[PDB]
């Protein structure tokens, strides 16, 4: 059914979940910009494939050719499954050959959008996530050490921020993560808008069984009228998943300017700690871990207490 | 069947319980009433649409086109699917095509309601309860210290309250989220409303096959007389969600109204301890919280101990 | 299989069971007849509408029309799908029209008689569950402490009770939740009393093809003899949903008269404790509460021991 | 498949187990040989009606009415489709009209005896269950506490048995909820007697399809031979089922026999402790409660050490 369909994506964690992987010890190993945007970008496609060839929006076949009433059930089965196969030959179909590529393998291509969405997610959460996870679990250690011992009177961090402020491998993993994002979007959108610009009328192909015995055979007629019955609905849901991605694209690059989201000022509320001095002008990791930081931060008890004296 | 395809959306938490997630601690992140909403706008067109469609409803095919006794089999397949694919046509169909688009594509434009319904819960679970949520979880927790070192005898909440009050930015998203989906549902009452309007005599399209070599083929019929199978059904059920709606949009608009269903005297059952001094005329912060408070302050043991001696 | 039907929802917990929700500490949030109420008024439907379209007591198909011999076999799946279709129209089927309308819709009129059925049941879940909960939670926390108290020798539980008796709001909701029921039990019996008066020769419509095209045709039948096959099991099944809602009719009747069901001295073992002086005239509070504290006060070790040495 | 439809009602437990709820603390709530004759009494009529509409035994029709060849498909279709409802009605299926009731809806009625021999457990397991189960636990908890105070030298518990042994309230139910198994049981065994004395030429019935056009129509033939497929697997099923519930009728008049099957002698183990005194004539909950005691008194330590001096 489609409302079990979409159940399965959509209005549940799908990809929209921390990992059931007791490994990471329960933190966002990704933002919420960017897991939003990696589930509308592969959820969406996958939602539209099992849409398009649903059991309640189509008649079962894909392809309809008007064999002549001569013909018996099973020959007339024969030319519906020839010319399916038809498609990707060249001494036959004459009516192009290229819209007809595209509208059998559709669902295959936004397949494909969907696992080239996805890998950039996976290359980060292997080659850049485990190494963020260990730091940033170690920071918020340091942190929570750092107030007690404050607190207990009744710059390692430092440092240790420095050292990587200087180095930019981290964050060029994250840059290049959202331009590959971006450029299979913009991809898709190039494809997306060429199908949905494909003239309505064709689908109607005019494929032959012409090939070994009934070359021939003046019996069959020499050609046969086919229709890709699963087409109208293909270019319904191009469109939507275009203007989808059309609406993610701006945010996906919006991502891509990583110093401009974040904020220099996320830590300078532990200035109020005594034993506690002052602390993003380019593309840098501190850059990238301030956005991590700001997105899992207000979860240790230590910053609540805190951002609330800083509110005094 | 019916009676299992209600019991995944309705007699059990679909979407009606608090999300199986560690990570906010097991406290509510919605309202009563606005989980009640998004359960009823959203579980309801996912009922419905796999309602239509149930193999208890139908008869399996959803357009049936009578084709001439001279064809075969497989020839009157082809007229059934073909004139499904022709309804997104304009050299055919030559019956309007407006509600021919509806009848087709009704269970997807429930299902794009229905994410159109789901998106704005999502987006409050993600851009303003966390924040609230963390900061629920210090309140609660300074309140239960509050009470015990005052009942350990034998204003830094009122300032972080008062903190919260001057800005606004939490409550216009609960705004922004409530007036989205109120638009969504007043969207969805329009529509449906149309859809209810158009006349029962109207899935009839005189379909015809003419394209390539059909059109010098006088053996066809040069018209078919179609008729889409599951209308009545979608007309039946397209009311009964514009019934829910228009009661369920008296409830959403109700819910916009957050200063009048606060009341300022939640926490003034705290007057009561020795340590502890006096404390919503705009749309603010506070009464975004109070309204929070109010659905969750009865699960800590210190506030209905204090309630109690309140009622003396 | 009819078997494994009725197992997901009888013979098994299907809503007879508490919900897996470890927010309300484990506790009984209905009584015991409400539950055996709800589950038999709600399961019930569902297991008839289930039952009545199994792939055992069913052909697989819900309507057939008898075609002329001239047809061919999709021709003749055109006037089955179109009838099926031609039930809620008007100049067709001449055979009433109303009993039709019933026989078409009956699973969804059973299930929305389900939905109406666990709604006073959800409503009463949150409108007045977590406020008795949360209620039921501290009063048997602080019986507990008064009997520790008092067996340590080797009132504000009677003003809260008292405070609960004035106020009526409670036991309004309880009220109007039963009464809601009992409405729609009354309603779904008048229903099934009058589907159940419906003629077995009812079902046989005289349905016809005649718009558009088919008018000005002179080669189908201008009437066609159908005949709804699910209708018999319908009418065997509505007696039996009525036979059962009439009996279940007194029991939630008699449910309605909560002051009657309470006994006042409940608590009255109590007495036994030196520090326990002495304590049901009206639709109050404290009514309510006693009757959820009858179906859960044995859980606590305290009572059983005390209630021992009243029986002395 | 019909292995893995025996599994899940046989081979493993169903019924036969402590349910899954962490609220009677693991106690077995219902007697041996009542669990083992509910599991019977239950379980083999859902193992029947599953098996009679197998995949495996049935050809997938369970009518088949022999049309005249001049007929298409879908017109012999409604002749079985037509028939097969032409069952409950009066001027046709001129063969009687009992039996061929009782074939139609002999799964049903196997279920409708399956309903009515779970309710008496089910009225068992709430409205004597938890005051026992309560009861029974308390018993228990003061014997360790009885052996514990008694072995550490190096009549409470008298009186409570004799304050049950005046009230019978609990006795009655056990005697009503067995009575009423009984009856089922017995009522169930007339049924299938009589089904089974049924004549194999009886599903044979001369249905007809004379109704508003078709009556005015010298085309189809008068009469129609109609036959119920799954008869003969109804008859075999059924008096297997017949067999084992006159083999379990008198398992279930033994368990009526309360006081015959308790020994008064199950506590006169305890005798051996200094600190207890000495301790059936009539049906008396002291009856009811010490064959609940006789099969779960051996979980305890306490009464295992103690019986084995008993047995020195
Ligand atoms: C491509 C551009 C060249 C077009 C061209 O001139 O040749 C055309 C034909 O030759 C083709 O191009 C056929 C292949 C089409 C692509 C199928 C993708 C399947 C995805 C798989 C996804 C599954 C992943 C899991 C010639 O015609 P034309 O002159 O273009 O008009
Ligand atoms: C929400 C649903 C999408 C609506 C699709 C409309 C298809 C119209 C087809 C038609 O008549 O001829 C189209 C012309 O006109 C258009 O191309 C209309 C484009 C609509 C863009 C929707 C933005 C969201 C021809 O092109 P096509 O048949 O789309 O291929
Ligand atoms: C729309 C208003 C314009 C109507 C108009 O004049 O053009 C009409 C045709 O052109 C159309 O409008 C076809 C598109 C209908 C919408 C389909 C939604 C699919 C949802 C997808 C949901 C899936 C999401 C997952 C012309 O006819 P008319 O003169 O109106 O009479
Ligand atoms: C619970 C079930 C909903 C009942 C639907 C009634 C359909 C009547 C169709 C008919 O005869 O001609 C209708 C006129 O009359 C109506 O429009 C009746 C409107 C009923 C509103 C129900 C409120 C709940 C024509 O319009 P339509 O065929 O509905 O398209
Ligand atoms: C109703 C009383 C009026 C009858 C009347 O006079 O008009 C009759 C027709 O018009 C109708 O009444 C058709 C609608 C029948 C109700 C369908 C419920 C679907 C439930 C949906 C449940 C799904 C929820 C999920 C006219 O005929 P008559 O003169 O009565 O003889
Ligand atoms: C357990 C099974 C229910 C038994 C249903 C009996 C249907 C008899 C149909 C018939 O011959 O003509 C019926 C007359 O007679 C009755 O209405 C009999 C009513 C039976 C009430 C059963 C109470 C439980 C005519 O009315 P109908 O065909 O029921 O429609
Ligand atoms: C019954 C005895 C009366 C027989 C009689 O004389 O009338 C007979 C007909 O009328 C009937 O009795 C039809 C009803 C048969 C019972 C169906 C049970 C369905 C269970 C539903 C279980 C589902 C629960 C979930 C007349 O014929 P006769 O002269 O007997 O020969
Ligand atoms: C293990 C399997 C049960 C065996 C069923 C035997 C059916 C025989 C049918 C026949 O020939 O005419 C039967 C006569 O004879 C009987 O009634 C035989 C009774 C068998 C009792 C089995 C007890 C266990 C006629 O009655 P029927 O056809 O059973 O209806």
């Amino acid at each position: 059914a489609i409302a079990q369909l979409a159940t399965e994506y959509v209005f549940s964690d799908f990809l929209l979940k921390e990992p059931t992987e007791p490994k990471f010890k329960g933190l966002r190993l990704e933002l919420a910009v960017d897991k939003m945007v990696t589930c509308i970008a592969v959820g969406l496609p996958l939602l539209l494939i099992s849409l398009a060839f649903a059991q309640e929006i189509s008649i079962g076949t894909q392809i309809s050719c008007f064999s002549p009433s001569s013909f018996s059930w099973r020959q007339a089965a024969f030319v519906d499954s020839y010319c399916w196969a038809a498609v990707q030959q060249k001494n036959s179909l004459q009516s192009g050959n290229l819209p007809l590529w595209l509208h059998k393998f559709f669902p295959y291509i936004l397949l494909l959008f969907a696992i080239l969405l996805y890998l950039p997610p996976l290359f980060w959460r292997f080659a850049a996530a485990p190494h963020i996870c260990s730091d940033l679990k170690f920071i918020m250690e340091e942190l929570d050490k750092v107030y007690n011992r404050a607190i207990k009177a009744a710059p390692i961090v430092e440092q240790y921020l420095k050292t990587k402020k200087n180095s930019n491998n981290l964050i060029i993993k994250y840059i290049s993560c959202r331009l590959l994002t971006l450029i299979i979007i913009l991809l898709a959108c190039i494809y997306l808008g060429y199908y949905f610009s494909l003239s309505s009328l064709s689908d109607e192909f005019v494929c032959s069984i012409k090939s070994g015995i009934l070359r021939n055979d003046s019996t069959v007629p020499d050609q046969f009228q086919c229709k890709l019955i699963a087409v109208g609905i293909f270019q319904l849901l191009s469109v939507i998943n275009l203007v989808v991605y059309v609406l993610l694209a701006p945010v996906v690059v919006y991502t891509l300017f990583v110093p401009f989201r974040q904020k220099t000022d996320v830590l300078k509320v532990y200035e109020i700690l005594p034993t506690f001095d002052v602390l993003s002008e380019g593309y840098n990791d501190l850059s990238l871990y301030n956005l991590f930081l700001e997105e899992n931060i207000s979860e240790v008890k230590s910053y609540k207490c805190l951002k609330v004296l800083e509110n005094i």
